[PDB]
């Protein structure tokens, strides 16, 4: 390959420009050029390229968010749209795609391959929830951002003796209230991926205000349902004054996590290297602590679930 | 004076323990004894006081919310409640007392000296809206926490080129909107103490959208109205992809910052200072950089306002 | 005027991007127009200039360090040199020169005047080391920045139960050291404008470890003196286990804070102000909380001092 | 199992209390009772130990440093010291030990499981040099801490246009430098598990001076040597603008990050579940992203290494 494009597309996440860094000074150290694409799909159709020298990602590491630019881009489900993108791919000349973001990007990239456009995938959400990879890019930074808002909730929580119900970030999946939760050291942690009966929930609420415990952190994963009916639910059924935190989209920007900078590099170069080495239609990703790559179809067919004993541990820690 | 009390009454604000730490510091060092009074005016009724050794304060100075709690005491608007309270004081011969808090804890401290308890009264809340001082201990802190928030959502609302609409704490006043938006380099501030046209902001959006900025971040003080109502607003009168976050409690937790430990240090003492040289039914704070103290009857009937030049400039630097 | 210019010059410091951004959004506002000068005097002398448009100053307002960069330029004391300069400036046709940074930079901008080109300066310093103003645009962000090691130390002198000296700097004010001893709570704090004993030091320390307190922390302005013969002397004294600390220049840089901003915002719009309603010469501030302006010659002929009290109260409040 | 104890021995390291939280609470939940050891092998000694209530847990979770206190016990390595502990360790009818610590702190937990009291050792340092385990409980911490100087180093190299020597924490091992630089995007990274030669680190600094980037960032781990003699070196070799930061015990301190907090949880957890299940002389730890356990005689015959390859891509990242 002598030219590479890299886009990012799906919700943007903290360490998508440090993958976006190990792209561009990976390919060019193996004197490939990179082509950056700018707002994702929907760019990559109005041919919204421009080459990436090597200063051009300097001082973007430790930045949030992503330089690229992301949108949502549905003409791509198109054939029309493939066919447009794909001509404006040669049209610069550009070889290959390492596409950084959602699975909804994933699955562009599975489009492109079968068109032989030779992608690779890197996992850049929040969200955890992409099959292939133990841990997404921006996952992390996520966590620190949540566990901060927890922290300072707890002070007025702990001050004011109150019980919190606090919403967070992930549709479909619970990492990121399950971790938060228990590094929070939250009394409660509502996933999806697990049953919970409100009465129980209930019951350990009552007796730790009984064990001598004024206030509470309850953690709901968005999935689940809303911060509200939980507060409204939680109070009614037990006197105690409720309050309700929704997060937000704060979850999605910061600057990226030292982790979450290493992953990025690591991964970013990677995918690199896939390209070059002919490989295409691949994911890369890390499991079981090592860089690893499957197929994009067949880690598409797979299925995101969380490590239910870490969620068990949740329950025996709190008082 | 031989014996004083201290208790915090409230909401609870970053800072409150940096005071506690310098009232009790403040005293000792003067030979006289501290008693901290638990959960407020509440605490006060229900005698939950006990002593304070100068250790009791040693490792809070860095810490939110307060180690003495706070509670909400509508039974002390009446005389029963002040007898019932002035009665435990006695009971302890704690002949004066520090509050710091809101100004319905300032009112609290009026009543009491009205019935000849030597009171003092300590600025502490997040939002500013307090006579007789510029800055309440609390505010910077409060500050910094949004800000924070503010660059989060900068960088996700410059990679989706999206509006975001970010409510922020102070029911009615515009210090933490007005501050923040500043600070944050908000295209618009909302705040109570000044008329908005909603026409205006949507021009100023409209031509900021041209002038090439595809992103744009609106604060909305809690006081003026809801963060979804003028996100609403704003979407349907522009067509722009808007989003609403609201920062809530966050806003009321955090390990206090620099300026927040200096101020309620400085203060805390000189409320102490005041009770020994006899002074009593006195407020703190500080203006134009300087400790003053004012009557709490005279500082009470006074009004807060913001700088309406520091509104100016907000729209001045608007691109 | 229809076109002025500015420049920083002197240490960096957090906040002075801020500065940049009212300075360019002021004066455009205004109808004006600007260009930055580039590499401080240095730059001005080899005419490095480039216009600044609104969006040039798009995304800096959170950002450290300054985007014009700095430098030390000898060959300004000059005659030879204000004259390259001033034909420089004339070359450009920029009437105005906003000057952001240190006194050696205040200086540069009365040599300039005294050749008849209207100059404004705008205190940039982590140090506070400038007469004119009671804070200058960088301090509070470096304050927090000692802050936030204090409390790290703290964590680790406590467990371990050990005395820590830590150097901070400024090299002629004590005002870094004041308020982060201060706010940090540190039993000792070494500033230049204090006479100092170090018997007195010793028994302090010693008396602190009797009544109960194991760790201990003590600050010292490199204007002082270095924290490794003050660490020597400590331990030599008192057998206690001792650790030194320097920061350096991480006091420097980072996202300046809320404070930072808003003073950085306020005196760049200010400066402004001066320049277009044809003063010049000026120097920009805060006293006692408003906003000031100063003929330079006799700010530069004033002296820098602390607040006593402040100094006092450090060691009433130390256990 | 009735009746537990737990210490932290070594140098502290943030997330030992979540670690100590999570064996209290895990303890409990299992009907066991927990005696808290205070400085570490020394108060172990003398029989310095107090039981541990669920609540005297509650709000450390998210503190730095142990509330257990720590200590260097050379007397311990003595079949006296190790009797005398015997001694008060069932005095107390302690039957078994969780030791968060060193591998300093391992040897005493060999030692004490040959006298057979069943010991389970839990890796606690912020340096990742601990056979058994890919993490250890603080190193992610110390990464942001680092990370977070990193950032604001390069606000004022920027500036400035300079380049910074940055001296960081592990006598032995690399992680620190390796992790940090990555994530820094620093230029050089010298660590001890690898080869250097100073010839090329100066080759490549000048050949990115050409390629356009003024300043540059240098990281050396403590192990290799002064940030003070490769700063000299880097100067008189190059004619750059050299300065020299030292991070020092900042990288011991603060509030542990969220993996920081899931791990010591996790591991914590892990260690009793040991404990009660009779296994003693183990070690616990995280390899392959799970949770496992080993002999301590055979991990602390296992040496500690980097991934080199992480190493390597830091070398292709440099422009």
């Amino acid at each position: 390959m002598k030219r590479i494009g890299v886009l990012t597309s799906g919700g943007d996440s903290p360490g998508m420009n440090a993958a976006i860094r190990s792209v561009v000074r990976k390919a060019i150290y193996h004197g490939v050029e990179v082509y950056g694409v700018y707002h994702g799909y929907a760019g990559l159709i109005a041919g919204n390229i421009k080459k990436l020298e090597v200063g051009d990602v300097g001082d973007i590491i430790h930045r949030g968010g992503t330089i690229l630019y992301t949108a949502r881009c549905p003409e791509f489900k198109t054939e029309e749209g493939q066919k447009k993108g794909i001509e404006q791919l040669k049209k610069h000349g550009i070889q290959g795609l390492v596409v950084i973001g959602g699975d909804g990007s994933y699955q562009g990239a599975k489009k492109l391959t079968e068109h032989g456009f030779p992608c690779v995938g890197v996992p850049g959400t929040i969200d955890n929830d992409i099959p292939g990879t133990d841990f997404t890019i921006g996952f992390d930074t996520a966590l620190n951002t949540v566990i901060d808002a927890i922290d300072k909730i707890r002070d007025t929580a702990t001050s004011h003796e109150r019980t919190y119900v606090i919403e967070v970030m992930g549709r479909h999946a619970g990492d990121i209230a399950l971790w938060s939760g228990l590094a929070g050291g939250a009394e409660t942690i509502l996933i999806p991926e697990a049953d919970y009966d409100m009465n129980d929930v209930i019951a350990r609420l009552k007796r730790g205000h009984e064990r001598g415990k004024k206030h509470s952190i309850i953690i709901v994963a968005e999935g689940v349902g809303s911060g509200v009916d939980f507060g409204r639910q939680i109070q009614e059924a037990t006197g105690f004054e409720t309050r309700v935190t929704v997060l937000g989209h704060v979850q999605r920007g910061g600057s990226p996590t030292a982790f979450d900078r290493v992953l990025a590099s690591r991964l970013g170069a990677r995918a690199v290297e896939l390209l070059l080495e002919g490989k295409g239609g691949r994911c890369v990703g890390i499991q079981n602590n090592q860089l690893v790559d499957h197929d994009i179809a067949e880690a598409l067919a797979n299925k995101h679930t969380i490590d239910q004993r870490m969620y068990a541990l949740s329950k025996e820690l709190s008082i």
